[PDB]
């Protein structure tokens, strides 16, 4: 892999909107990143808790899978897990800002439940 792989992986796995945006562009253009040999596999939100209101969290789940899978492959998962989990929460919260009133509260509650269901592991 290129010498800056660790730095690229870090840049894709921050809590900021700019990190998410960078990752989303790379996800649309995975082949442009072929040199890096990232694991692009994802189950979307199929292994997450129920989503009874149908909020669109798939891209949030996909970036969380990317952080987990790529840090595991590097041998440094434990040190990075918390940030990756937080980034997932932040990505879901960004979806929720598109709603008001009760649906805002419900979206944030679903986001919290999704986040806690990964935080239980450490």
């Amino acid at each position: 892999a290129p010498a800056d792989k660790p730095q690229v992986l870090a840049s894709f796995t921050q809590t900021s909107a700019s990190s998410q945006n960078a990752w989303l562009a790379a996800n649309r253009n995975q082949s442009a990143w072929a040199a890096y040999e990232f694991d692009w596999s994802t189950d979307l939100c199929t292994q997450a808790p129920d989503n009874p209101f149908g909020f669109p969290f798939n891209t949030a789940c996909a970036r969380h899978d990317f952080g987990y899978r790529n840090y595991k492959a590097a041998g440094s998962f434990d040190a990075n897990k918390s940030r990756i989990d937080s980034a997932f929460y932040e990505d879901m919260k960004r979806v929720c800002t598109g709603y008001t009133g009760e649906k805002n509260t419900a979206c944030n509650s679903t986001a919290w439940t999704y986040y806690q269901a990964v935080k239980i592991f450490g």
